[PDB]
């Protein structure tokens, strides 16, 4: 029998990203997974077809059964519409996503010890996330001379605030207002610290808070009420630990070390996007990467392709990893962790796929024996998981 | 006999960095240049002797001749003004000479084919220049209510009024953001300036299609003032200006070959910073680095060092290339040229600081036979200098 995976919505998408995400499936989730899978076809002729429809029921889907997996999606611009005659320039899937989800975004490389880096000495992966909805901020033309004033006023009336932001004396120009609600800000700091507790890995938040003393700084106290109140035994009881880090002082300091934190910010085949709900139960995986344009042009011609699929590979394993936490499904968490380290194993042996092996000996270095085209670099990972889960049995 | 350089403002400044300031210019430049050098002090001792007033008149001075060189500088903090018993913690001095001079700060990275970069495809720099909010008004919410921002126009027309946002559950933070018609315009006069004098394309990137007004106004901006006055000189050198949105941009520049010019509205020792006037004459040249405080203790204590004098030394190319370029001087263009090329061609030749030997070998890795210290690499550009001279007289 196979591995019983529960409750998955997975998300196909466009180009040479939908051919390796259905090998993916056929060669390494379903000999081994049987998932009750809500598939949503979130293909550009689909999402026209459906006015996008299709996106908003994927979107719920991932609300209602907590996991999403989701392939590289085209965002159409001017250009797409004339090839594929859409009706709309339809907005970006994973935006509509993240709107109805809500969220931050977490992206994780995957680290292979014979892949060049740009810092040698990270060893251990970096996770960086940013919130998710200057979305919201009212920006305006200043037509001429006079003054820019922000207010605050309380609901009751009294205790109201002016400030100056600047009297124009000379012309015009722009203005803006923005603003941070206390929830986002706690809905941020729940979701990074609900991610370096499934990681278990130390958290380091970084402002400008001696540039912007007030807005910043109300980043810096927050994560800190939530840390000593809701996680500061949670971390110590598996050996990590929260700091806050000047962004100046953060940059330099992260060059210096072996990586392996997860790295909260205020303001390519290898590397995850993982949107974590503050909630600590949803989360939606993805590549962070695009549909690979370049490389579809060259299937739709009959040329060989060597497309990675480890970040496609990535956002299923993580995808599953949090399924298998949620229902507490010890198999489906050894299945996720055996295939990422299949993945990991298999370039680190010296198979890999022509951007990889670019990447090492250079592009004009690059021989056809020095690397494995779409298919073959599959079927070497769908080799050796099959021994990898017949050892463990 | 000598190359005439004309009018060069000369500024010294503080710790390892002032060190090899002296070396550039007693090896590397006045035995081949001879110069109307108006030279400032601005070491942290003079800035306090003088109560900043070396300052504002090396300011004064880039102003006047057009042309400033600079020496990295000491910014006073607490530690340094007990280290120093300054009389105040004065202000940087590049913030008081950019208060006096305008105009935009442009990054560029010296190239070496052996020394590794992000995109192993960019074979010529990228120049980045950023708008030059540190005086944005921001402030906390503390509980529920309306933040708004208004605008009265000076005309005594109606007043307008935004809603930033109606906090009606819970505070948070809030803040006012805004910039002048003419920033924005030098800032787009300082960009096609630096295009025009690299003969490079130009690209703005802005976010207009999220802050529709704020970003709009310098793509606009910057379009009128390139169509209305640079467009001719742009295609008369074969060059373009466009602007892109930052997606866009950060996608066809890691497809690119470097070798153009980033404006964007948002190893150290082989990068320098030129603030660009928009007037395209006023040029001040310098490392992008600091005073090297680190390797300057070492000094001190009679150990050996090994810092990175390219980034001083392309100041002093850049201001003597701009200097050549204001008085038709192709001689000291020659000279700036050639300057260049030799340090280039001598990291290149396996001869260079521990930081570049770092790039190429690994910081585990670096033996003391893969470099040279401070004073054997300017030797040896020293005497690599001499003889691309005397080969170049061959012309
Ligand atoms: N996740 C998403 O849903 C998402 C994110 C971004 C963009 N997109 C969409 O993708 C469409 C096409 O984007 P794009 O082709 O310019 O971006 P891209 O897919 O990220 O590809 C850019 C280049 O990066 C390399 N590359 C990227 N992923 C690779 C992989 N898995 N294996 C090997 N090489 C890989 C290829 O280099 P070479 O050309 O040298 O082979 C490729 O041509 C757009 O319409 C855009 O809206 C979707
Ligand atoms: N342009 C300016 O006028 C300017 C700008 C910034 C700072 N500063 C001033 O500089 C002083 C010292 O600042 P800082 O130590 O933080 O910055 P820094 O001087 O840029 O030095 C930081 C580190 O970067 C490396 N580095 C920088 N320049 C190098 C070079 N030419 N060759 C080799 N390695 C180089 C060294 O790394 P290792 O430790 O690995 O050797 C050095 O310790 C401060 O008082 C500050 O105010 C001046
Ligand atoms: C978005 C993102 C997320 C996670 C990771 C990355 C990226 C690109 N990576 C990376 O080099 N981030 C990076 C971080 C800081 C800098 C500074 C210090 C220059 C500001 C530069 C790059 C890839 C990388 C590789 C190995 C281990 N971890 C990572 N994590
Ligand atoms: C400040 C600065 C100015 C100029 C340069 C740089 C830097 C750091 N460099 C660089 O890698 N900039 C860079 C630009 C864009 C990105 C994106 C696309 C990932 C956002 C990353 C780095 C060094 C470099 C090397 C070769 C040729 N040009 C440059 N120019």
């Amino acid at each position: 029998k196979k591995i019983s995976g529960g409750s998955v919505v997975e998300m196909q998408g466009d180009e040479m990203t939908r051919i390796i995400w259905e090998l993916i499936k056929e060669k390494l989730i379903f000999p081994y997974v049987e998932l009750d899978l809500h598939s949503y076809d979130l293909g550009i002729e689909n999402r026209d077809a459906t006015n996008d429809q299709v996106t908003k029921d994927a979107a719920e889907a991932i609300k209602k059964h907590n996991v999403g997996v989701k392939c590289a999606t085209i965002t159409p611009d001017e250009k797409r519409v004339e090839e594929f005659k859409l009706k709309q320039m339809w907005k970006s899937p994973n935006g509509t996503i993240r709107n109805i989800l809500g969220g931050t975004v977490f992206r994780e490389a995957i680290i292979c010890k014979n892949i060049p880096r740009l810092v040698s000495g990270w060893v251990k992966p970096i996770i960086i996330g940013h919130h998710a909805y200057q979305y919201r901020a009212t920006d305006f033309v200043v037509p001429g001379p006079g003054k820019v004033e922000i207010t605050y006023t309380p609901s009751d009336g009294t205790q109201k605030v002016t400030y100056l932001v600047h009297n124009f004396e000379e012309g015009g120009g722009v203005a803006m207002g923005m603003y941070n609600q206390d929830k986002s800000i706690e809905d941020f700091a729940h979701s990074s610290f609900q991610m370096a507790l499934s990681k278990g890995w130390p958290l380091y938040l970084s402002t400008k808070n001696t540039i912007l003393k007030k807005y910043d700084g109300r980043f810096k106290d927050i994560f800190q009420e939530i840390y000593d109140k809701q996680y500061k035994s949670q971390f110590e009881a598996q050996k990590i630990w929260y700091e806050h880090r000047l962004i100046d002082d953060m940059v330099a300091q992260a060059m210096k070390s072996e990586g392996g934190f997860i790295w909260a910010c205020k303001n390519l085949g290898m590397m995850t996007s993982v949107l974590v709900c503050p909630d600590g139960k949803t989360v939606e995986a993805e590549a962070a990467h695009g549909t690979v344009t370049r490389h579809y042009r060259m299937y739709q011609k009959g040329q060989e392709t060597s497309t990675n699929p480890i970040a496609s590979i990535f956002a299923w394993t993580r995808g599953l990893a949090h399924r298998a936490k949620l229902d507490n499904n010890k198999e489906l968490a050894f299945f996720a962790n055996a295939l990422e380290e299949v993945s990991i194993e298999t370039i680190e042996a010296g198979f890999m796929t022509k951007d990889l092996a670019a990447c090492i000996k250079g592009l004009p270095n690059v021989q056809r024996s020095d690397y494995l085209n779409t298919f073959e670099f599959m079927d070497k990972l769908g080799e050796n998981l099959k021994i990898k889960l017949a050892q463990a049995k």
